[PDB]
């Protein structure tokens, strides 16, 4: 499913994420954007390293769900990465809340530090109700 930006923002509301561990609505909003285009399926082959990352917010293999075919990989979400390719976000917004819960928090993205870190995220939000 490829969400509409405003449709995404009620979503991720609904689902918690509004201030998770201090994370603002407008960043999360900037986060999917950048890593999938709101795009839930997106997946993407690291041929360097043998791992792919899944769905809207683009979540690794080699630490947070389980493919089976990456090497020495862990599951810290404890989901099979297949969860983290549904229409529907619950399980994908669950171990997105699971990522940041380590250290790095929302910075455990690189696309968010290159295209969300200092900016101006307001955009993202705008006019949505939330």
């Amino acid at each position: 499913k490829v969400f509409e930006r405003c449709e995404l923002a009620r979503t991720l509301k609904r689902l918690g994420m509004d201030g998770y561990r201090g994370i603002s609505l407008a960043n999360w909003m900037c986060l999917a954007k950048w890593e999938s285009g709101y795009n839930t399926r997106a997946t993407n082959y690291n041929a360097g390293d043998r791992s792919t990352d899944y769905g809207i917010f683009q979540i690794n293999s080699r630490y947070w769900c389980n493919d089976g075919k990456t090497p020495g990989a862990v599951n810290a979400c404890h989901l099979s990465c297949s969860a983290l390719l549904q229409d529907n976000i619950a399980d994908a917004v669950a171990c997105a809340k699971r990522v940041v819960r380590d250290p790095q928090g929302i910075r455990a993205w690189v696309a968010w530090r290159n295209r969300c870190q200092n900016r101006d995220v307001r955009q993202y939000v705008q006019a949505c109700g939330v």
